């Protein structure tokens, strides 16, 4: 119920970065195969700066396939990026459980625990008991959750492991706050209660039907011998754990402590009566998120993002596809799966719709041409071919299609945001109520449709959008 309110969306470059593989569709890598030296490819990140949003929102933008860098809420172009992320879930029921995490998972309860400790009989695939047990019988290892607040050894820390590990020397204390420190949540999801830290520090002591009450960014610090160790960035989600960020001591690369900090969060969805682990390599048994959907699907049967990485946007063979999925509003983010029949051999249709002759390039530059002559809203016909040589495309995988907001124009739907959604510009002395949409300038028409595309059109009817007109 919490008011949304955002800056409006834009697109920046990061581009840092084997000559193949860095397309997102086979038919585009073969299209642009000889001239890679001319082809413009750039590490891009479409996102909004948040200021204010609760943890119920950000969950539900977890689901819709957002990841948040301190307070810009961002996900990556899956079509054009140089690197596709996939938002990927993971329950601790359902893990394959290796040979390389038992053995971290032993190494780990024997080098927390004494030699006096006598391990109970826990099977050796429920690494949630181990875990559990091995660290309750601990004197030299133990966690602390904390508010995501700066100090200077966590930032010691920080800068330790970002120069040793990522080889990155560039680090300030500013960085660091305004990337693993600031928030877009409340004070109360920031700093809570004690009550509610000593429950979340008494995780492994949790029963079954005990709730979480706390929801919110957190900080796990990992103390052995009285030396911090590790930190991690989380997210306290209402269906789980959103990984944020994770450090580590280098001295401990004895530990593989990414893949212990995995086992542990899982271990702590478990206890928590939390559900799902957002992880945003091989081998897992889990379920990546269809961002045409907004649906969930098991990641077996989808060999090629665990192979090459590339696009997928599931369907039927025998239904032949005319423009972009249809994004249905008040199913977007949910969490919703797809059925388990094994029937319905579902293909990939990715190809036919962001291929090189997909329909959703001209249905975008039509729809946009009918948008910009028909209501004034400046959208220009972009991709008319050749998607490789500003603003946010027209055509992007998990967007919004130019249609349905074209149809939301035509129904008059885009009239149910009057009354509901709020601007706010800076130097005009106060947030306002949007009276009428067709009479607002047209910037301010195209932030409203960006951010109906990006977050959705529920969303969007709580949300406040801040804007300068200077960019």
């Amino acid at each position: 119920s919490d008011r949304f309110v955002i800056w409006a969306p834009s697109m920046h470059n990061e581009p840092a970065a084997n000559m193949d593989q860095l397309f997102a569709l086979d038919s585009w890598a073969h299209r642009y195969m000889n001239k890679m030296d001319v082809v413009k490819i750039e590490n891009c990140t479409i996102g909004s700066f948040v200021e204010h949003m609760d943890v119920a929102t950000y969950d539900r933008m977890c689901n819709m396939g957002f990841r948040r860098s301190g307070k810009f809420l961002y996900k990556v172009d899956p079509l054009r990026n140089c690197c596709r992320l996939y938002t990927i879930r993971t329950a601790p029921q359902e893990l394959n459980m290796t040979k390389e995490l038992k053995k971290c998972i032993s190494r780990f309860a024997t080098r927390i625990t004494s030699e006096d400790y006598c391990p109970a009989a826990v099977a050796s695939s429920d690494f949630v008991g181990k875990i559990v047990n091995a660290e309750m019988n601990s004197k030299t290892f133990y966690t602390r959750f904390e508010p995501a607040l700066y100090s200077e050894e966590k930032y010691h820390l920080f800068v330790k492991y970002q120069e040793k590990v990522h080889q990155d020397y560039n680090n300030s204390p500013k960085s660091f706050k305004r990337f693993l420190c600031d928030t877009p949540f409340g004070p109360e999801a920031v700093l809570g209660t004690q009550e509610s830290w000593e429950q979340l520090n008494n995780w492994q002591r949790m029963k079954p039907g005990e709730k979480l009450k706390h929801m919110g960014p957190v900080h796990e610090c990992y103390y052995y011998e009285g030396k911090l160790i590790a930190i991690t960035v989380s997210d306290i989600l209402p269906s789980g754990i959103s990984s944020v960020y994770f450090i580590w001591d280098p001295d401990y690369s004895k530990w593989s402590l990414g893949k212990l900090s995995a086992l542990r969060d899982l271990a702590i969805i478990q206890r928590t009566n939390l559900q799902y682990y957002y992880l945003g390599k091989a081998n897992y048994g889990a379920e990546v998120l269809d961002v045409c959907h907004s649906k969930y699907i098991p990641l077996k049967p989808i060999q090629d993002m665990i192979s090459r990485g590339k696009l997928f946007v599931i369907g039927k063979k025998k239904t032949k596809v005319t423009k972009e999925l249809y994004l249905v509003d008040s199913e977007t983010g949910r969490g919703e799966g797809f059925p388990t029949d094994n029937v319905v051999k579902y293909k990939n249709i990715a190809e036919e719709i962001y291929g090189v002759g997909g329909c959703a390039f001209k249905s975008a530059n039509e729809s946009a041409l009918e948008l910009k002559e028909l209501y004034g809203i400046p959208y220009e016909e972009e991709d008319l071919d050749t998607i490789y040589h500003n603003g946010i495309p027209n055509v992007v995988p998990g967007l919004l299609p130019l249609w349905e907001l074209l149809d939301i124009m035509q129904s008059g739907k885009i009239t149910d945001l009057e009354g509901r959604l709020f601007l706010f510009e800076i130097e005009t002395e106060g947030i306002r109520p949007l009276i009428n949409f067709y009479s607002e300038p047209p910037n301010v028409k195209k932030r409203i449709c960006d951010v109906i595309r990006l977050f959705g059109f529920e969303t969007c009817m709580k949300a406040v959008i801040l804007y300068s007109e200077q960019m």
